[PDB]
């Protein structure tokens, strides 16, 4: 309770900014995570034993898959965490302890397949659940570790407040469908420019963490430029071992997914910035102004895939 974690001084320092790396050392993401929440929510939230307990099963539970694993998590938990502690007084107790663990959670046992392989290989989770297929079973892989044993982290919260949380995670989770954001967004857009966005009105809030859940998961592209471009070949390596089982079930997979067209990438990466990324952090910014940084650095990191086309890199 009196015990604390601190972090050596450049990383102390390093983590309240948006643009932060978590690093290559594995055994520190854990501590890096507690301490974010003790930060965010206070040392009084969870009960340090449990807590512990239920981030190791978690780790255990992401798959070593080049993109879709343990350090995605932790990133995106991280990103989350920035966002928050720079608008500490518009978020409730409760929301601040689930979005830090939808985060860390969003993307358990994820085998580095999209929905629409799960579809078209005949998944048994694509018979159990029609739409956002992996984000479903995230979910219920969260609950799963919630009722092991002595990983129940809400235990000392009201039978009501604990069905509120379990509410905050799984929307949270659903949100991180990227086919879902398009729509999000879209509403939030007009909703600003109309000026009826209310963030007292709870159905106005769920879209609202729904864009931070984006952006949180989309967080590789705010960072600087080699952690960028690293991270790219890992989402890449994924995307392409998928298209190699969509050509070994006898489909042509999409450019994204075709090895064989590698050559396009920086074409691609500019897509995705001007139809996903820059729109999420702009519309991210207006509702939520001190997440600017986020924008600048996916705008600098756009910037940088121009560079690559014009052989400049
Ligand atoms: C979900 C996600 N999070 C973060 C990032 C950075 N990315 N980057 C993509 C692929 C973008 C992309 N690459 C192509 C393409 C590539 C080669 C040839 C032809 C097309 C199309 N698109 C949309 N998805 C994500
Ligand atoms: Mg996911
Ligand atoms: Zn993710």
């Amino acid at each position: 309770g009196l015990m604390q974690f601190t972090l050596p001084v450049r990383l102390c320092k390093e983590i309240e900014l948006f643009h932060f790396d978590i690093g290559p050392f594995e055994n520190m993401w854990p501590g890096i995570f507690v301490y974010m929440v003790h930060r965010s929510c206070g040392t009084s939230c969870f009960e340090l034993e449990k807590l512990c307990r239920f981030i190791m099963s978690v780790k255990k539970n992401y798959r070593r898959v080049p993109y879709h694993n343990w350090k995605h998590a932790v990133t995106v938990a991280h990103c989350m965490y920035a966002i928050l502690q720079n608008n500490h007084t518009l978020f409730t107790d409760l929301e601040r302890k689930g979005l830090l663990i939808a985060c860390l959670c969003h993307d358990l046992d994820h085998r580095g397949f999209s929905n629409s392989y799960l579809q078209k290989f005949d998944h048994p989770l694509a018979a159990l659940y029609s739409t956002s297929t992996m984000e479903q079973h995230h979910f219920s892989q969260t609950v799963s570790i919630l009722q092991l044993e002595g990983h129940n982290i809400f235990s000392t919260l009201s039978s009501s407040e604990y069905e509120q949380v379990l509410e905050i995670i799984r929307k949270a989770i659903i949100a991180t469908d990227l086919a879902l954001y398009f729509g999000n967004r879209k509403q939030l857009e007009e909703m600003y420019q109309t000026g009826s966005l209310n963030l007292n009105n709870q159905s106005h809030r769920d879209r609202v963490i729904g864009l931070m859940m984006t952006a949180c998961d989309l967080c590789s592209v705010t960072k600087l430029w080699p952690v960028t471009k690293l991270t790219a070949n890992d989402i890449y390596a994924e995307f392409w071992a998928e298209g190699d089982e969509m050509k070994k079930l006898g489909i042509q997979p999409i450019p994204m997914m075709d090895r064989d067209k590698k050559d396009e990438v920086p074409q691609g990466q500019l897509g995705f910035y001007n139809a996903v990324a820059i729109p999420c952090y702009t519309t991210l910014t207006q509702i939520l102004p001190p997440t600017e940084p986020l924008l600048k650095a996916c705008r600098d990191n756009l910037s940088q895939w121009e560079k690559v086309i014009r052989g400049e890199e």
